[PDB]
């Protein structure tokens, strides 16, 4: 039992952390097969950051122009190329630890781990979820930028982030594997404000089954709601609609509890109108959204990875 | 910026993760060099766990009986020995993952990262802190046992736990890697319970800390205590006393942010004698108690391993 915020196991991420280093700006690059991924705006000057030019930038750098380094083991740059906010940095060597990869797009409300990284050594592992306004609730410092966002299927590592800047309200924001941003943000030093950021009201959910099924059963209630009735009240507090879709998400949460998906949405419907009342769920004082169904299904059910 | 608990980087404790079984019973093992250490109650069955007699059933186990797997591969035991309520298999084979590590016994309220694994395959890592009552809010299923907790200071990797077992209240408890348990619990199928838990005191001056070096420094008392006087009224809100240890380690957070460690101390006893009349810290209005000091120094400068 029990349930805690949990990230996958980082060792597969780490024998692919490297520094890239390009002129005086240095950051964390992704060394898969005979390839280095890591952030376009490693080739850009002080200068450059505000309006950077990166085709005219790039078509100026030439290979040798890249310091990588892995461990104390300098990697010569054959190649580069450069795709949207990626640099892709050939080099002689392959990586021996690559673990079997694929780079995905997760939507937002999905989990991943997140493994901080500086000047390519490993500092932590913590759990992210892309918010609705595709940004992440995360923990960087200058320097983090190269550090990739993973999940973990079988011994399959699926690449879904690559961080990139931090937003003046603390908030983080980046790219997938193949350069598209999350968001309508853009790599240049600019102050750049996101929209409105509604919660992830199936996380909840999932969230609050956790709770019942650690043994916390304050918050529900002898009352029932239609999907609509349930998705009106809670547009009205900021949080997504619940859809047919998620509902049989919830399925094997709703299924080992014996409480109904649309029990559950009116204890999160009471919840919303009359506030916790200085108790707590799970330990919290807040209602979390930043845990999947599966995140609870693969800790309360017994999945182990 | 932002703040959050964060794990240690779990890849060398990976490369340590084996499965032990005997006869049915599996559980995890932690494989340094040549020796597996796993807890001792896997030479039990299910009827041996009610009133287990370890000595006099490890006399009716050989090398033999002992099945010691890197993933499907088999390491035969060459010897076995008994430390406390660890097993300790001698294995054929050196482990060419072993990093430079340390035994070490963690005091309640240091924090540290578990590595849960599932048959020698690990599953996730989350951060964990000692409780005063020498159980951890963790979170483990069937099979967890073996799973190791850990701290990582520079290339060294400190264990400081291995999992036993779960508490009907939902916590858990283990040992340290010399085989004795923390607390007064003891490897069998009993219902034991912990003592009362308090709050430890030193991690939410650190938080304190923590929100000082960011924007939330409202709670700033302008007023003193002795550590004799501080300790009196803390127990009185089930508050862990102050230690030496404590203030000493307090130590570089209150040079950081020119606040004295008594002057924090008269702050936090006004939040726990008047509360915080709604009002935030950090965000979330719970006086969090599970950042240690170095957890405040390693996420806001951004040490790396
Ligand atoms: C990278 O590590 C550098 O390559 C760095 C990481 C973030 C900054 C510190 N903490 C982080 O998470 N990324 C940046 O510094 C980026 C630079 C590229 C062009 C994206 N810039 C920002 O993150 C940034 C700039 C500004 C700003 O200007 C003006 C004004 C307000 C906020 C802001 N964030
Ligand atoms: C290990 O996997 C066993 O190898 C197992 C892990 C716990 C069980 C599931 N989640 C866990 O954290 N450990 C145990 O089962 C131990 C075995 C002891 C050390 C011999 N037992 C318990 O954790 C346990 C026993 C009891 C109990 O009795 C009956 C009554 C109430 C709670 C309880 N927990």
């Amino acid at each position: 039992s029990g349930f805690r915020k949990m990230a996958f196991p980082s060792g597969k991420v780490e024998g692919c952390m490297v520094q890239v280093t390009c002129g005086t700006t240095t950051l964390n690059g992704l060394w898969l097969d005979d390839v280095v991924y890591c952030p376009r705006h490693v080739i850009c000057t002080s200068e450059d950051m505000l309006n950077p030019n990166y085709e005219d930038l790039l078509i100026r750098k030439s290979n040798h122009n890249f310091l990588v380094q892995a461990g104390n083991v300098q990697l010569r740059v054959i190649g580069h190329s450069m795709q949207n906010c990626v640099l892709k940095l050939k080099v002689d060597t392959a990586n021996p630890k690559t673990p079997k990869y694929k780079f995905v797009r997760i939507q937002p409300g999905q989990t991943f781990s997140v493994l901080a990284c500086y000047n390519g050594s490993p500092s932590g592992v913590y759990q992210c979820a892309m918010r609705p306004n595709f940004t992440i609730k995360g923990s960087f410092l200058p320097g983090s930028c190269g550090s990739v966002g993973f999940n973990i299927d079988y011994d399959c590592v699926s690449f879904c982030y690559m961080h990139h800047m931090e937003l003046p309200t603390g908030v983080h924001a980046g790219t997938d594997l193949e350069g598209n941003f999350y968001g309508p943000f853009v790599d240049r030093q600019t102050a750049q404000a996101a929209g409105t950021d509604t919660t992830i009201t199936v996380n909840v959910l999932a969230w609050l089954y956790a709770a019942v099924i650690n043994g916390d059963r304050w918050f529900l209630n002898r009352f029932t709601t239609t999907l609509n009735d349930f998705n009106l009240v809670a547009m009205k507090y900021n949080y997504e609609p619940l859809t047919q879709d998620h509902v049989d998400i919830l399925g094997p949460l709703s299924a080992q509890t014996g409480i109904a998906v649309l029990d559950m949405c009116a204890s999160l419907k009471e919840l919303l109108q009359n506030g916790m009342n200085g108790r707590t769920i799970l330990g919290s004082a807040l209602l979390e959204d930043e845990f999947t169904p599966f995140d609870v299904v693969r800790q309360c059910s017994g999945v182990t990875f």
